[PDB]
């Protein structure tokens, strides 16, 4: 049911499946090459204090997707999506109803403050030192900046990437979008999550074996047929 | 007037001015062991771009102090003001007015968003991966939190800081006081400021030459007597 030595009981179920209920999938920041792996966990790392489900990359280059690789998978909570370039991010973002918000400063950029996050939203994060392309400008909906009142006028991207998710969360904890009785995730996704998550190492051994991910009751258990615990078993 | 190869012109001193009267000295942030490099940089780099004009640092050992130096130094419109002690560091800011808010984890600890920043206010930061001491928690005012609403519980240092100071910044935007005439800053601060900001090099040598800062007028050009241009011309 609980295999020994995992953290998995009553308690640590509720704590997983209530961060579940308050996950927003209609939020997410889409990093255009942005690849240093202290910045890529930085930002996951905040997708993960606000709720988001999924963060989206375009890493176009190996080198640059490997460099990212251990970054891209430091938190089980918070999935990337790559993209090869920009023009396919923003097309499957809009596709899922979300307004383009590049972080970008313009003569038409706007306080990050003015924008009504409770709707979909993507944020878009452009690289050091360069800033987001020409090429994703011309995609957005809207440029937004974070107003620097000193004499510096660039803040590091983990930084800009954290103040913009966070009057995310700001706005939608004052519009009580993170109280929920059930997830907006699919239950596929939810059980997905609860595995995975809850038994990273077995997720692992699961999908090497080329297994389903089983059942996981409100105990925290495993619920499975005597042939996935046999297989689970086996010899490697 | 202004020595060839300076960047200051009437312009400059117009954001520099500028600069100053949007400058909020009774808002600051108190490092308390914060010593890595990056995190002292980032957190001063914020404190910037908010209005902080000074921050505090409790560094007690000489290894931190000297690790931190240029990482303090990295910024001529910040000042860093060192205390040997959390104790002396909150004596000198409730001496100022300021209300010492801890960012810090209890049952007491309230959202960072509940604060009214608009008030004198020092936000007390903590170690990595420690904390706030138990001795500072029992000198500050209140505990605030930063609500993760994930599974992670816990930031890095930097995007904590700066999280809290835009609470700060968007409170003081909101209540306009960011729109002042003339600075909160004495108007002696205000030619220190003008000519170490404006003439960081000249600034240097005044001071290895043991000679005051001169006036520095609304064209941006240094005005001194004969005897001051002839001693900072004099080797070396
Ligand atoms: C030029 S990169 C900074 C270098 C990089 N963080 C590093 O570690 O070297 C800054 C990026 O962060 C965001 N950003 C930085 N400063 C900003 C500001 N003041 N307003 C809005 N966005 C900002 C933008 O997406 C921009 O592309
Ligand atoms: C334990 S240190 C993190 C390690 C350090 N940033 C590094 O580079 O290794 C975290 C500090 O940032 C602040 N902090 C971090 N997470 C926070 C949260 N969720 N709520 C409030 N403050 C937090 C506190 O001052 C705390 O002392």
């Amino acid at each position: 049911l609980v295999p020994r030595g995992s953290h998995m009981n009553p308690t640590r179920y509720a704590r997983i499946c209530e961060m579940l209920a308050r996950r927003q999938p209609d939020l997410t920041v889409c990093m255009e090459q942005v690849h240093k792996p202290h910045n890529v966990s930085a930002i996951i790392r905040t997708a993960d204090a606000v709720g988001v489900h999924e963060v989206h990359a375009v890493w176009p280059g190996s080198r640059m997707r490997t460099m990212a690789s251990a970054a891209a998978g430091s938190n089980s909570w918070v999935q990337v999506k790559t993209h090869r370039t920009i023009g396919d991010a923003v097309a499957h973002l809009k596709g899922q109803g979300m307004q383009i918000l590049a972080t970008h400063l313009s003569d038409n950029a706007v306080d990050f403050r003015g924008i009504d996050y409770t709707r979909p939203t993507c944020i878009l994060m452009g690289q050091e030192k360069t800033g987001i392309t020409q090429e994703a400008l011309a995609l957005a909906d809207q440029d937004i900046i974070i107003p620097m009142i000193g004499m510096v006028q660039s803040l590091n991207v983990s930084v800009a990437s954290a103040l913009i998710l966070y009057e995310a969360q700001r706005q939608r904890q004052n519009a009580g979008m993170y109280l929920r009785e059930n997830s907006m995730l699919p239950e596929a996704e939810q059980q997905r999550l609860l595995f995975e998550g809850g038994y990273p190492v077995l997720a692992k051994v699961a999908k090497r074996k080329g297994l389903p991910y089983p059942h996981v009751n409100q105990q925290g258990e495993i619920e499975a047929d005597a042939d996935w615990w046999a297989t689970m078993q086996a010899a490697g």
